């Protein structure tokens, strides 16, 4: 609204702990290139070559671009995260505000000698938030493009594309869709204008932030013995023999609840070289689920315990655990020293080890002459009276995901992590309006393909409102908590962990989960 | 409050049927020994010897002791139970009151010639109820120690212990917990004082108390035939052939609902000797579920029909059915004549027989030259459109269990039986405060280990409020009901069933379930 | 707020003497380069080479920059200073206002042929004042970068860096800190905006501005003699002999108070060549204090009298006296003619000469056969009943320093001079926001390192409120006062003292202390 000289907004970054709720606020700077020369392309990859038939897709490209702010480390700093996870046992989102301002548009002029960048005063950007969820929602796929961890750096908004249904060999069909984005109302921003937006989340259950100090197989008073009786075998004559379950053997007890379902996942030992087999194929050893005549990876799949206390060090599941990069990088095949590989030991109480494959069930019907025989099961799914714990929310992982709109869903939670939502925060799209190059003198009915090269930039702020649970636990001895144990670091090379290294990049040392507090089942 | 001479409370036992709700009330006498000489021990059993590695545990002992009133036969008498289950088709708990009074503390003096018991006027007991569920909750494990069935007898409060996480070979780890119980507020009771407590349950669904008179495979009007068509095979040419499902064959009908999931459980015939195989091993034939590198019994597991109408008499599942003792006894391996072995025939409508293993599914893809082949499944888990019925609540079985606190749970109901609860009735702990023996003259900074031997006793009352459903069913012919058919009994030996036998013990003749009323699906 | 055409503020420079308080006001112009290409580096120097192991440090660099206005000659002019120190015997700060305005941002374009500077209308600067003292406070180290003395010149804001804890050889450790400055709220200023700030000092004692006309060793009426008696020795027999202290000898008197503590400081004669020893090493002759395994200079250390009346001319302490430059210059080793070397003669009443080393104390216990022996002390620290006077505040010296936040401190005053403060004026930081260069067409997830070169400029005003003491002293004869005695000056070379010389530089002739008024102890 206000003229060129006045500023359309000011920097705000703070986190204040008010009580049962906390407010985080942050501001960053972005840059928006002009994508595709203002053209919608179709895109496809047929399964004829390269990866294979399972990789086929079909969809469109768009000149528009969008903000993806969904990860935790956008809204917290390694210190403030620590402050959260040691004291507080749960968190859920409440509402959020988002504002973009101080837009300015610049124009590039190439002489082939050098490039010239001259600030254009009159030109606009188009921005709108989609309330009705009419566009395909591409957030929640854990793609790159999210805000940088560290507030100083400048990031580049990603292009917006989507995948529709496909026939064989990646061709369109009747059900296929095409979404013209200019058909949506928007708001044109010129320097001196600002875009404000408001949202409030639906009610969701607190994420459990406590590690658990008991197990299911021991829920019992170890000094006593049950009043239920159980069958210890048969006599040599065929009579039935009874036995009572005492403290001498605690595996006999009849028990009310059962552990989680599972699907056997192959195990792999990251740190210890001598455990793994030689030259296993990652693609052929992975659990898959097929759909529509083709089959895609199932990963991570339903959560399983990576390792249990007492197991060999470095034990882990194959593609059953999330993995992150020390710092944002485009490398396709990073080295092992550049990756943070999470492990789940906090759920080992309820959830079985992934590859254990212990469960046993009876495969035949006894009678005179035939002995009862049992066998292990490679997959064991849900039945009444089971309990399980969801995967943890890492500092580096996604905040939420959009529950697909379908007839039915079973205990919706994202398998990667976070809060499943019916209505998630809407997706905010932006583009910079086209400015045509000088037209010819005479009338040409064709459309105009020649444009002035330009890009935009500005600031964006995001304000989150979080709701936390503070607890009182009466255990006597001190709990474990998250602390920084690194011995020393040379500023000539790596700098401080969780701090800018020598070359100016920001590095995230080690992954951080939320369960450090022991709480009994 | 009042002095030594006056009594702190009076006996109350009654059951009054007021309407849709009934109130039970009862009073018993208890005795509390001094446990462990007022010391916390650690306790463990390593898997090196005896039972095996699956039996390892680690935990603590405590001088405290507690009341466990959770079983049905505490609150009802065999007559009042009968009155319930014939008329009423459902019951759920509403609230309860509990009061303990008439405490008196006595002191033992051994001369080695004889013991002397002299009433101590000044000394106290400590008692508190835990509201916030901070202590490990050891009720719901079906351990012994519950109130006696028969109000005359005097019972002895059990000691309080618990099991935490364990490393390998039964050692403590970081997550392990230690709970000092003196760190809790309590109330000191001296003779003339009384402790009162109040509780109100959460809303829970009525327990279904009706046996079911139909089946799933017959939901249909037997005189008609469907308007849906179905495939009866193929021609010799390969054309498809159709057939309509008529009254001549009722297994063809397309059906809306499916029966319960199951896990094959081995079958064993209790009464008939000639059916069972010789010398089967109970431990090796039982369904198990592994956790944390070790595997414990799964029993009873999800409910299955013990026997179906028409099956051979004495047919039953192995460790799939609850079993009780005629009377409380400490024997580790009772004889077959001393045990009540329940059977589930009332659910045979929805739930399949346990070991049946009938289900069939297609294992291959047909085409020219290859015939379609099918095979039976040893485990079949939940899928949409299934129905099942929960296990019955016996007069002798547990009332409730505490749902573990976890991210997710599927249709919580205890596999043993009863009402699953988020917040159960709190656990009430009591101990008798230490009185030190004569100290030495000079100051010794060490703590004092020498105490005066003593024990406490008194009365406790429990008042339950129950909510029942009375019904109207229009079936013409008379229903089955629970009646006492025993021909005769010699008072020189067994006395009356459900009555004190010759030697003064109370004996519970036969198990009693709650489903005697037929009600159609 | 207002548009491009209107001016955001006007020049204000005045000093008005209203009473017991005086208000100074001034305005200057600044220029802010872009530091470090918007990157945080770590910086360290290991003790392997060059200076030595005592020189090691570790810390960070920052793109931010800050105003340091703390010196006296920013706020006063040599005339107004004179007016102060002759009439008034004390001064302390009261409050201050600071405002920055008329910001304008320009952009450099290099063609390699020549540089082009074109005014950018749309771009901002970020500025915030830190209230809570969360950042390391680097003012008070007497580093360069302060406003110029003379209002005409334009100065360049210094970069902001800090030093944390260090391990051996200048490496980071666990306690080390990293402060992201964008995590602070700020205010974006675009042309037409202004930043205003308000502060008020804590209560502090007036700085004593009077030289003292008496001594401690003469507090007495010279015509009289004490009624106390004192020991003049012993007889030849060993009896004790008494003597009364009369006017004939005034060093005998018993005295109530004692002079200041001291640490012997080496003496050096600046003007007279023939006094000093040949080729003494400054580093090896200086008082030091070690910390954390290494040792740093102690200078100036606690104040001592440079010279006393009657001593040889040019006598001074080594590194015990402040030294200044005639004019701001970057020379590492200036010539002796370019430096103002202060001297402390006004405190010679209470404070002893630095290198005197007069004090004497008894080192042994007398008895028959052994004579009492005494010896001089090289260091004599505080004991009850001592008095001392703080170092003077020069026109060219620092105004204040921040008392470190610690458990305890003894008579906090900065050893360099000025007013020690718990909460000093906050440190005001500023940077010019980054503008990215043209991005590539396709999406690159990496952060953007290519920026447009630019710098900012504008005006800043500072308004101080001072509180002074005017006095009445009844001495008859005229006091000494500060006057300008220079005989003559050739405008072809040096111009007027305290005035711009031939080449356009501003030169400060001689140092000016605040104690010209004699006032008796």
């Amino acid at each position: 609204a206000e003229g060129v000289g006045n500023s359309s907004g000011d920097w705000h970054c703070d986190t204040k702990w008010m009580g049962d709720h906390v407010i985080t606020k942050s501001t960053r700077t972005w840059v928006l290139p002009t994508y595709g020369n203002h053209l919608y392309g179709p895109i496809n990859f047929d399964g004829t070559t390269g990866s294979g038939a399972n990789a086929a897709y079909a969809g469109y490209k768009t000149p528009w671009g969008y903000f993806d702010f969904n990860r935790f480390h956008c809204h917290f700093s390694p210190r403030d995260w620590q402050r959260l996870i040691n004291n507080h046992t749960g968190i859920r989102p409440k509402g959020l505000k988002i504002k973009v301002f101080n837009v300015q548009v610049k124009e590039v002029t190439t002489q082939d000698s050098t490039k010239t960048i001259a600030n254009n005063l009159t030109s606009t950007v188009q921005i709108f938030a989609d309330e009705n969820y009419d566009l395909p929602y591409v957030l929640g796929s854990a793609t790159q493009g999210t805000f940088p961890p560290f507030p100083n750096d400048v990031f580049m908004l990603p292009q917006y594309a989507y995948c529709t249904l496909q026939g064989n060999s990646g061709k369109f069909v009747d059900r296929s869709a095409f979404y013209c984005l200019e058909y949506f109302p928007s708001q044109m921003l010129r320097t001196g204008n600002n875009f404000e937006f408001q949202f409030k989340f639906e009610e969701v259950p607190f994420h459990s932030g406590w590690a658990q100090s008991q197990s299911l197989d021991r829920l019992m008073n170890p000094l006593l013995d049950q009043y239920l009786i159980g069958d210890y075998g048969t006599d040599a004559s065929g009579n039935l023999i009874y036995h009572r379950a005492g403290p001498n053997d605690l595996n006999e007890f009849y028990k009310n609840w059962a552990p989680a379902p599972y699907e056997c996942i192959q195990n792999i030992n990251s740190s210890d070289n001598t455990k793994n087999a030689n030259s296993i194929n990652g693609s052929n050893s992975t659990n898959k689920w097929g759909l529509q005549g083709r089959q895609a990876w199932d990963a991570p799949g339903f959560v399983q315990a990576s390792t249990y206390e007492g197991a060999a060090a470095g034990q882990s599941l194959l593609n059953g655990v999330l993995t992150f990069d020390k710092s944002s990088a485009t490398t396709s095949s990073p080295a092992a020293t550049a990756v943070n590989r999470t492990i789940e030991d906090e759920i080992q109480g309820t959830n079985n080890f992934g590859n254990a494959r212990n469960n046993i069930v009876a495969i035949n019907q006894q009678t005179k002459g035939t002995n009862p025989t049992t066998g292990s099961t490679s997959q064991f799914e849900t039945m009444p009276g089971m309990v399980w714990s969801n995967r943890d929310i890492y500092l580096q992982g996604p905040i939420w995901a959009k529950i697909p709109n379908t007839d039915g869903h079973f205990h919706p939670s994202p398998r990667m992590g976070g809060f499943g939502l019916k209505h998630p925060p809407p997706m905010i799209l932006i583009k910079n309006t086209p400015v045509p190059a000088d037209p010819p003198t005479t009338f040409n009915p064709m459309p105009q393909t020649s444009f002035i090269t330009e890009y935009s930039t500005g600031q964006v702020t995001v304000e989150m409102l979080w709701e936390v649970q503070k607890e009182s636990s009466k255990r006597w001895n001190p709990e474990v908590q998250f602390t920084s144990n690194f011995g020393t670091s040379d500023p000539a090379v790596d700098g401080i962990p969780f701090g800018i290294n020598n070359l100016g990049t920001y590095v995230e040392s080690r992954p951080i989960g939320t369960r450090y507090i022991s709480k009994h089942l």
